[PDB]
């Protein structure tokens, strides 16, 4: 009934991933729904349990949107260490999964990460700066043609 | 009744791991039984389905590990795409994860790693270089005296 899309891009703290977010934030809501919201809140909405949280929750916040997700799309030109673990638990907890390599950005897929992308429900496309939005319109098209995640 | 513990090194087709991997097979095979053997044989087991198997097989032969893999431990210095998809997995299949990062590499664990690392069952602890030895026995003896992974 409703379809919703998590985004997994690594920030690191960056200011060069919130203006990536704002945008694919924009996309992927008018498809269905769209989580990766923490990377784009400028009033951190106080109250609420006194206690030490941050990377605690940060951690518990991505689980609890990749429940409703059902599907994830990721866009890293770079091995990123904190947006490999999300894939893996897109793939152990969802199914149709989408990863985004820049073929110039300098470095690669390491063997676990190409083995992940068994062509099944994960696609790793490559995307050459300009052509992440080629890959991001190839992908909502390719999906709403398909309608379905079951070919190879 | 039967003990896995289940190995995440980077290796990147490298020979600097499989020395690593050889001494910590040995250490883990001594409690109970030890995983990632894939990276240490020399004699490709002939046979079998006749397919372009490979990267895709990587991936499956790590999923069928960590079923019966009871606790998981990694030894990477820095921060790894392939093997941070494994430490995903890990916690989404299993539960009692081990983290064993460089505090002198050079690199950072990113704020989803750090996150991840919650207390409860994933233990991140900092190992420099001769001290990977020390974080190992600390790290199988404080199992063995806790004969659990409940306390924070
Ligand atoms: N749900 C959620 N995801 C987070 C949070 N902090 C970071 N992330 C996710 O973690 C990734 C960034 O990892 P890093 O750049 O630190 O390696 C991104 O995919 C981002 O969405 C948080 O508080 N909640
Ligand atoms: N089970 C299994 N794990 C593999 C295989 N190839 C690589 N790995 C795992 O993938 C990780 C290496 O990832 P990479 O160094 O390529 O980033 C290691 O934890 C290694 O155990 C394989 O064929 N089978």
């Amino acid at each position: 009934m409703r379809r919703s899309v998590y985004f997994c891009g690594s920030i690191r703290g960056g200011r060069e991933d919130q203006a990536l977010y704002a945008r694919i934030v924009s996309r992927l809501r008018r498809y269905g729904k769209v989580l990766t919201e923490h990377v784009a809140d400028a009033e951190l909405e106080p109250l609420g349990e006194e206690a030490a949280g941050g990377d605690q929750f940060i951690h518990e916040q991505a689980l609890n949107w990749l429940q409703q997700a059902d599907v994830v799309v990721a866009e890293v030109t770079q091995p990123s260490l904190g947006v490999g673990y999300e894939l893996g638990r897109a793939v152990a907890l969802g199914k149709p999964i989408l990863c985004l390599f820049r073929p110039q950005s300098g470095r690669v897929l390491s063997a676990m990460i190409r083995g992940a992308a068994d062509g099944s429900r994960f696609q790793v496309w490559d995307y050459a700066e300009g052509e992440v939005e080629t890959m991001l319109d190839r992908y909502f098209e390719a999906y709403l043609v398909e309608h379905h995640h079951h070919h190879h």
